[PDB]
């Protein structure tokens, strides 16, 4: 019920009332699903102190170094608006339901990457669950991963292009789970596939 949040190197139960207070005080709430070492989320947190930047990742021990520098005083690189949550997107806590003004999936790997490419329901629904209505979903995937050697988790999958996003039915599956595709574009450095969706009612 309380979020399992990082406090430096240790894991912590975040006080449900403090969690609500932080959201209210924030002008915008941004959720980074799949953070890695979460230093991208940290840079965002430092760049936008009025934003509540929530980093979500199951591998919480890789975020610890960032969590340490974030826990410091403001004069030494502290980011009190950064919240690193230990969780998978497939099984998100109820405290994370509908909290996001924006959901980002930047350079995913493993199940998150494969889930996004294939359009797995458990992943897409988990992404949808944390978003407020009208919230944008940003997915960024570097297309260099389909060069050899190709990572195992997308090894059997054809390269994701704007045309394949449609032809594979990924767009349909996003639509059936509450995500309305707004834009898809290749951006070259390495080409980066950008997908933009908006949180809506699940149709088909």
């Amino acid at each position: 019920t309380a979020l399992k949040v990082l406090a430096g190197k240790k894991l912590t139960d975040l006080d449900p009332d403090e969690w609500a207070k932080a959201q209210a005080s924030a002008e915008r709430i941004l959720v980074d699903v799949g953070t890695g070492d979460a230093r991208t989320a940290y840079r965002q947190a430092i760049a936008h102190p009025e934003w509540l930047v929530v980093g979500v990742d199951p591998a919480w021990q890789r975020m610890t170094e960032t969590a340490v520098r974030a826990a410091r005083k403001p004069a030494k690189g502290g980011a009190p608006n950064l919240v690193l949550v230990s969780s998978a997107i497939e099984t998100v806590p109820a405290a994370l339901h509908g909290v996001a003004d924006e959901v980002m999936v930047l350079m995913p790997w493993g199940k998150l990457l494969r889930g996004v490419v294939l359009g797995e329901a458990d992943v897409l629904s988990g992404l949808r669950a944390v978003a407020k209505p009208g919230a944008p979903l940003e997915i960024s995937i570097g297309t260099s991963i389909w060069r050899e050697p190709i990572p195992l988790e997308i090894r059997d999958l054809p390269e994701l292009t704007p045309e394949t996003v449609v032809s594979t039915g990924l767009t349909d599956r996003l639509a059936a789970l509450g995500w309305q595709v707004a834009d898809v574009r290749l951006v070259p450095t390495e080409t980066v596939l950008h997908l933009r969706a908006v949180a809506v009612d699940p149709r088909d």
